[PDB]
């Protein structure tokens, strides 16, 4: 069973780990720092800091996330991830204490590939159809599994060629990003097939629109039970990190699961 | 796909069904009926009416549950189950419109076997160590799976000898009833073993103390996420009815499960 060296903060991947979501959007720094610490006390094994909400300028993104990373790094021991697709924010976040990069664009932004390689921290390669801010309105796939797989194969290849070590790579199937409810459930059901790529898999389905379509819950905050069910299924099918808003609820569910899995067959 | 004929109210078991818990305890009648109606609109496929809390006298148990069954039967189309171990309560409830008997004692109360046979409604044979009103302080099992199996085999045969048709029998592993948290997790993990009995399996772990022990939650109403996880796992391992307090939450989880399972492997 592998583990991540998150710039010195080790995260074992023998069991599923919970990544809490800390969005810094309008002081706002103290509120976000408090929010992360409260997620840690609820059981979060790591925190994901993001400054996007009009897309956010690099200067504003840096002003939003750097103080929150600096402070959380000094006030918790869990790995602190930076949720950005921009190379300057990757370099600066890591310099302020981030030990992981979570990139919705899959290092496809100009300079992101080389910048993330040079930081030496683990990087999550997400799949999305489209570009940050412009997701496909009518997503389409001949074979959503094969295309998401093919994309990940080539980003992983680019990462290796750009100088990455394999221990520093994760994949994320990117539920919700340019995908219908059918695409999402199909990827989730066949998600175990992506384990053949040999890197840990991160899954994020927290309060996603597809969960609401299936259950009829139009309000995202009413989608807690479905998110717990979704992340449990993702974990059963090989996801070893789950990115969630509802940390305590996900933590509780994983405890039931771990106890069930410990029984010898 | 099998089904229960609950005194004329058909309950299909092609997918897991949600049984809502309606406890009638001290106008308490109008409150319980309203609560039953609310569980139905939240999605409950059937309701379980019980008058126990100190053991309750038969006169009081009937005074509590009969009006609630009569009225709920007249205002919903769902099966109404009576949660009792007592023969008189079984006969009166079924005559008042109950279409199922849910028995913690496994028809072991004096006269229960013959009384329930004569009603003609499906009956849940639960396993418990101990007696109604006196639960075991230190439950023990050499082999909890084999012993729960052996018990259920014998209750099914005794029911067979009393005249039951198989369509009128379900089993219930009785999580929490004369069981440590460890016993519960072993039974839950290996619960698929009991599908060989050839009858539908009902699972109830809603807000149970064992979930609090696994998660650290002292408040039972703080145990929803763990109840959702437990019941999803129970359904994945063969339970086709789940008995729950948090109906809307469990329904939302089961819809996610069904959507994932509909994808072709």
């Amino acid at each position: 069973s592998p583990q991540l060296d998150c710039a010195g903060r080790i995260l074992r991947l023998d069991r599923a780990r919970v990544m809490g979501i800390v969005n810094v959007t309008p002081d706002t720094t103290e509120a976000a720092v408090a929010h992360g610490l409260k997620l840690v006390e609820e059981g979060a094994d790591l925190l994901d800091i993001g400054g996007e909400s009009a897309p956010v300028s690099v200067e504003e993104e840096l002003r939003r996330v750097i103080p929150v990373i600096e402070q959380l790094a000094a006030r918790t021991r869990v790995p602190i991830s930076i949720d950005t697709f921009k190379p300057e924010v990757m370099r600066a976040a890591v310099a302020a204490g981030a030990g992981m990069i979570n990139d919705i664009y899959g290092l496809r932004q100009e300079g992101a590939l080389d910048a993330a390689a040079a930081t030496g921290v683990p990087v999550v390669l997400m799949h999305m159809q489209g570009e940050p801010g412009h997701m496909q309105a009518d997503p389409h796939y001949d074979d959503v599994v094969a295309e998401v797989h093919g994309f990940l194969v080539q980003r992983l290849f680019a990462a290796e060629m750009a100088g990455f070590a394999k221990k520093n790579l994760l994949i994320d199937l990117g539920f919700g990003f340019g995908k219908t409810t059918a695409h999402n459930m199909t990827l989730l059901a066949r998600s175990e097939r992506f384990l053949e790529l040999g890197v840990p898999m991160l899954a994020g389905l927290s309060r996603k629109r597809s969960l609401g379509e299936l259950t009829g819950r139009d309000t995202p905050s009413e989608r807690v039970a479905a998110s717990v069910a979704a992340h449990l299924i993702a974990v059963q099918r090989g996801a070893r990190i789950v990115r969630v808003h509802d940390v305590a609820a996900t933590v509780d569910a994983l405890k039931i699961w771990q106890a069930v899995e410990a029984v010898p067959t």
